[PDB]
């Protein structure tokens, strides 16, 4: 047997780990009923405890195209195991490193995805508190997904915003960092670096930084707006999504709104899932709104990705 | 950049593997000798409480050196990271090995169990004790070769003083020697057999229970020589275990080999090999008595790094080259 696996084991195939670090894991699976890939952050709960359970909280109520989604949440003797969405593609870190730098039309299609993503956080009422490129995937088909809600609220501290530092603590700290994240991506190298972290935190601090002589007027312009050291003078969300330089060859601003519903339900979906439970219709529609996020939640959310490739609304 | 400057002078970096908590595991390729390897990238300044665990397992790696440990090749450290850059084990854990099949025959598990005692008895041997022996622990080489990973809970039973997963953990550990590291090898010989633990239970309360009471199912597939090493191994008084010498020529280790287990290290301090020194002195361009004394000083840098990966390459049939 194996008592911690056994309720996991009867919904999911577990592949290869590609997971370490002392109290988590993640490990490879394959969702049994659907045939579909996810990935498994498997926990030693024993410490850091509740700070698993805020972010598993934030992911309920989060449901966006460019944060990774929860399907499932099992909890066993020594285990948390949360069942989330297949991100094959790497950090967004990986490509900065391995590379040397984006152009600006390179970083524009990548940076619209970002700023998408954390509108719709803050329009939940959460901050992510934690934007970096380590902390941005990419999926199958190359689209960015928002991962790590463990420091949320309703980080690195190249990342971090002066006040975040100096002692006050919500919003505005996330929109300094995708500032930083911008720079990095258009430049190769950090705003503010230091050999020591009380040499960092002053550089932080007094907010002046380098303009790389390639870098277009436009960009300088955005830069400085997101770089202000006074919380209170940085560009506001509402101002972002449809920026000048956000627009330059999107004749459009971003689509931060949800194309994944909590209250609209895909009628395929519910009539292949009431042929497996053997229910009516009305019961099956009421039973997926409870979004208890167990085996429910995930056959139903990975269903509706099976017709989004193509591939028939089929139960195995 | 400023964190990854040093580090990617000498290592070309690849996909991640590891991201837990305040580490993660990154793939890599050493430029110089072309050797894979993986790299352990600590967050200095999330680490915390559970820093002591990096810098008591690093201190511990640098005095173990062994054909069944996981090497340690290089450590560097900037405003923010510590890095290890460790031995390439593409095979995965022995947990995943156990999971996906049945249960391993008698023959089966020897061939295992033969490569975990190799390794633990040289540990003890250099006044350590592992304290987290589990088959997440156990890794594969890409020649199917066991290693000994994450020395964070590591001991030095009678030095000076500074747990693991509670199914694995020995009933004296629980109530409060390198006696305890002897029953998880019990309990991983169980489960490799078995398919199952020999104590389990929903909740931690009654596991602990279990473990102290000691008693066990015994299996009607299992063999007289395997309930007989078992209940050696099982025994609830640290001082009625078999001994570490009584395991390596245990009858029931020697079947089919009919020799003991070869503990001792094949992986030297003192003597260093001849085509890397003289490899390493072409590339440096100073003589074999200065490259040596170099070698010698055991720092864990750069030149730690291209030396052992030099005796990795030649080990495995491999060109003795620097580009
Ligand atoms: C909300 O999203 C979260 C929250 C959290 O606490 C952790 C994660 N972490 C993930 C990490 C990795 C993957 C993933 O799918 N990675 C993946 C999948 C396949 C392959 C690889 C990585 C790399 N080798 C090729 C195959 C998914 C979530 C998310
Ligand atoms: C003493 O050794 C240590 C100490 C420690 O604190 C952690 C580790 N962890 C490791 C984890 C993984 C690997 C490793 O090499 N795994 C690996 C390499 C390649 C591939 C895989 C895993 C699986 N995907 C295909 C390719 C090595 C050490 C060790």
């Amino acid at each position: 047997h194996m008592k911690d696996y056994d309720e996991l084991l009867k919904y999911y195939e577990l592949h290869e780990t590609i997971g370490t670090g002392g109290f988590a894991k993640v490990k490879l699976a394959c969702h049994i009923l659907t045939g579909e890939m996810v990935a498994i952050k498997i926990m030693d709960k024993n410490s850091d405890l509740p700070r698993i359970k805020t972010e598993i909280e934030a992911l309920k109520n989060l449901r966006h195209q460019h944060i990774c989604q929860l399907y499932h949440v099992l909890e066993t003797a020594n285990k948390i195991f949360m069942v989330l969405e297949y991100c094959p593609g790497g950090e967004l870190f990986d490509y900065i490193i391995s590379q040397d730098r984006l152009s600006e039309e390179e970083t524009r299609v990548v940076f619209r995805q970002i700023v998408s993503a954390v509108a719709y956080v803050h329009s939940q009422g959460y901050a992510h508190r934690d934007l970096k490129p380590e902390n941005l995937l990419f999926d199958e088909y190359h689209k960015l997904k928002l991962i790590d809600f463990g420091l949320c609220a309703k980080g690195a501290l190249a990342y971090a915003a002066p006040e975040l530092i100096q002692g006050k603590s919500g919003s505005e700290a996330d929109v300094w960092s995708m500032g930083i994240l911008l720079y990095v991506l258009m430049c190769g190298f950090l705003p503010f670096d230091d050999d020591t972290a009380a040499a960092l935190v002053a550089k932080i601090m007094r907010g002046k930084y380098d303009v790389p002589k390639w870098l277009s007027p436009s960009s300088i312009l955005l830069l400085q707006q997101m770089l202000q050291v006074d919380p209170k003078k940085r560009i506001s969300m509402k101002n972002l999504l449809n920026h000048p330089w956000i627009m330059q060859d999107y004749n459009y601003p971003v689509e931060w709104q949800s194309k994944n519903p909590f209250i609209h339900l895909d009628d395929d979906c519910v009539t292949e899932l009431s042929v497996h439970h053997r229910n009516n219709r009305q019961t099956m529609e009421d039973l997926i709104s409870l979004w208890q996020y167990d085996h429910l939640t995930a056959t139903y959310l990975l269903l509706l990705a099976k017709k989004a490739r193509g591939k028939p609304v089929r139960l195995r």
